[PDB]
């Protein structure tokens, strides 16, 4: 399984952690040197995210920093934004992958986002009947969305959204049954850390949160999740090579 | 699943982390006063050519001072026959003797006591395998006959593959990958892999910088069903299997 974009690919035969990267002057260096510090850790992947704001208000806090990025190092970009005019400004600065939170409802961005040909990640949003079935409700219809703007299944992932119009309950109900995701044949990335999974559960600040979110980041890599977001790139890195050594030693690609 | 000694029972349904108390002799219980409050079950106490007075010296005025103020369960890991005799006559629980009770003695002496006996594999020294698993396998078979052909029952049996005794990093890897898989014996579950040489070879890093991947190897093991994890760091680990207890629970509980 792969991802191309921008003329280099992406294996997803491992996983790959994706560093957060918030822009919302000074920033733009001050944000190179935190992607510095997340490409030497060993994130694959940056996540700029800079969200209300005009679209002149955003389009100056996320351009820079993604032409920097794809200038000067070699990682995957990703923009997290649900405006059409910066998607489509994205991808001519070097951005790899549409990462909207919105999963392109906004008018016209499912159409710029058809027209760059990057890979779009779909993300669960909203009490449910039964979080996992509608989880897989959303990633049908949007799936068929995506494809009716010529956006092609090659080109597309899948997030179920934790924390996101979710309880405690509902959120380790996908974890549990995360891999079960697969069946789509697409990519699965997860952003975890820090979240109020881990705080509600340990009862702990969020600077406390690194034990459980390395423990939901170990969880859904030995499902098969290919993308971990996490806020730490460094401790990731290390959880997710003692699962790569377990996964390889047992020659399947998950558990179940 | 359950284990009794000294009156008290250990509910082996959800894991247990089991701290590592090794042996003025007041620093040894306020060590085990933050190791509780942090959420240890178990505290394993070693003395590691110590004569058998001094063993018994070491660990014996410990074993009573937490058996008579605390409310946890102690297991000592001492290979003298002498040791494990008066070590169930001081209020410990479980004998986790690291030679499995090979010594001269030892095995007739853990018999009186009728207290739960843990075996481990171990390569010969207190390597190369044609498979490791099915050494580990053998290592079983062969010493669960030896407890019940001295007495001991079955119930009483604990077993641990012995991470990093005698075993490059490819085999500890080929046994976690596969820890699920000893759940045929009908026995628990005792692992222990904190600090040890899987994190440091792999990380390629110091003994100081392995509570990441430790947390990695304990989340690991407990998905698989593990019961007791003997770690150094037990809030760490205590939180992190926190997060694997809400996922097993919301899936009804075992990854394989």
């Amino acid at each position: 399984m792969k991802l191309v974009a921008q003329g280099s690919t992406l294996d997803l035969s491992h996983p790959h952690v994706m560093g957060i990267l918030n822009v919302t002057h000074n920033s733009l260096i001050e944000a190179v040197k935190h992607a510095n510090l997340m490409i030497n850790a060993g994130a694959t992947i940056i996540d700029i995210g800079g969200e209300e704001v005009s679209v002149e208000e955003e389009l100056a806090r996320v351009i820079p920093v993604v032409e920097a990025i794809a200038q000067r190092f070699e990682v995957w970009i990703s923009v997290d934004t649900s405006k059409a005019e910066v998607i489509r400004q994205s991808a001519r600065a070097g951005a790899h992958i549409i990462n909207d939170i919105r999963s392109l409802t906004e008018p016209g961005a499912l159409q710029a986002a058809a027209e760059t040909g990057l890979p779009v990640c779909l993300m669960h949003m909203q009490k449910y009947e039964d979080v996992f079935a509608d989880v897989e409700r959303f990633f049908n219809e949007h799936i068929v969305r995506c494809e009716q703007a010529g956006i092609a299944k090659e080109k597309l992932l899948l997030d179920p959204g934790f924390g996101f119009g979710k309880n405690l309950s509902h959120n380790y109900q996908l974890l549990a049954r995360l891999g079960e995701f697969h069946h789509f044949g697409l990519p699965l990335l997860v952003g975890m850390s820090r979240k109020s999974m881990v705080g509600q559960l340990l009862n702990v600040g969020p600077s406390e949160r690194l034990n459980g979110s390395l423990a939901c980041a170990v969880i859904a890599a030995m499902q098969g999740a290919q993308i971990i977001r996490v806020h730490d790139v460094k401790e990731t890195v290390e959880a997710l090579r003692v699962v790569e050594a377990t996964l390889a030693a047992k020659g399947k690609k998950r558990y179940e």
